[PDB]
């Protein structure tokens, strides 16, 4: 049961005026491709707040990667799901090394030293790399049952150029005539149920490869791509959500650089 939205005043959408004329904003299976200009964040914030949505953000920080936590968490506080309930889950081998970052109200952080817990604590799970920083808004526009993010190095490439696992002996195998996009393993998510299904499928597939004495060319990312090929994501995030300005600059097609690699 979803409550009704309140009266809102905003620009009327124009049926005969395309959102963006420079990029694809919807996939062939009718999943929105999230680019700046395609969404009214006020409407989306209302929809998700009315459901008291809680987003879990998971990050792994092992060995020297614990050094990336301060900037990651501090910038997430400024740009990630602001206004909504957020639960950070930091998986680390050095609990005492996690920085003391000040959090806004309605936001919490749990340290797990290295789950049915996720199902009862959050509505959506967002899984990202820790050696990153938020530079702009990353909000509820990304929430959906299952989403993948376009790899910044292949968004304009042909499927034949995609670095999928090409060996038939691997469970992550994808032939040259298949593939929608090349998703980067550094940023994916969805409902807890869908994320756990994906993680479970990949874990089992990797065990099979290991038993067959083979390791996918790009490990977890290769399996993620195989999964998303066979289970189409309900939303795809544009490269605005996974960029590297030092290596790729700032092209016009990107109106905002939201989540980037740390040099
Ligand atoms: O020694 C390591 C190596 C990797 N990671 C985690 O694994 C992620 C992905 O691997 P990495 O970032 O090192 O390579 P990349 O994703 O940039 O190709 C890192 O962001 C961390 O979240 C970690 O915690 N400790
Ligand atoms: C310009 O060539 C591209 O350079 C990128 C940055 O080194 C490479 O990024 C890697 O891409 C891999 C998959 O092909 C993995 O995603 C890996 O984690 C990335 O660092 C890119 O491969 C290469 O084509
Ligand atoms: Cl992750
Ligand atoms: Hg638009
Ligand atoms: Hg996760
Ligand atoms: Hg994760
Ligand atoms: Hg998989
Ligand atoms: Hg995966
Ligand atoms: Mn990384």
């Amino acid at each position: 049961f979803m409550v009704s939205l309140p009266r809102m005043v905003y620009p009327q959408p124009k049926v005969l005026t395309p959102c963006r004329k420079d990029v694809l904003v919807v996939t062939p299976w009718l999943a929105p491709i999230v680019w700046e200009g395609t969404f009214n964040i006020d409407i989306l914030n209302e929809q998700f707040r009315l459901q008291n949505t809680t987003i879990g953000l998971t990050v792994f920080a092992i060995k020297k990667y614990v050094a990336f936590l301060k900037l990651f968490l501090e910038t997430a506080e400024k740009h990630f799901m602001v206004g909504h309930r957020v639960h950070y889950y930091v998986f680390t081998d050095q609990p005492a090394a996690v920085p003391r970052v000040t959090l806004g109200t309605g936001r919490q952080l749990s340290v797990l030293e290295v789950e049915r817990r996720f199902l009862s604590e959050v509505d959506y799970l967002v899984c990202v790399d820790v050696d990153m920083e938020f530079r702009d808004h990353v909000g509820v526009e990304i929430l959906t049952p299952l989403f993948g993010t376009l790899h910044p190095s292949f968004y304009g490439s042909s499927r034949e150029a995609f670095t999928y696992e090409r060996r038939p002996q691997s469970q992550a195998y994808i032939p040259k005539d298949e593939g929608d996009f090349y998703y980067m393993g550094a940023f994916f998510g969805g409902s807890v149920q869908e994320v756990q299904r994906l993680t479970r499928a990949c874990h089992q597939a990797m065990m099979v490869d290991q038993a067959n004495g083979i390791e996918a060319v790009w490990h977890d990312e290769s399996h993620l791509n195989k999964y998303l090929l066979r289970h189409k994501p309900t939303k795809v995030l544009s490269p605005e959500y996974l960029w590297d300005q030092q290596l790729l600059g700032w092209p016009a097609v990107l109106r905002k650089l939201r989540f980037t690699a740390v040099p």
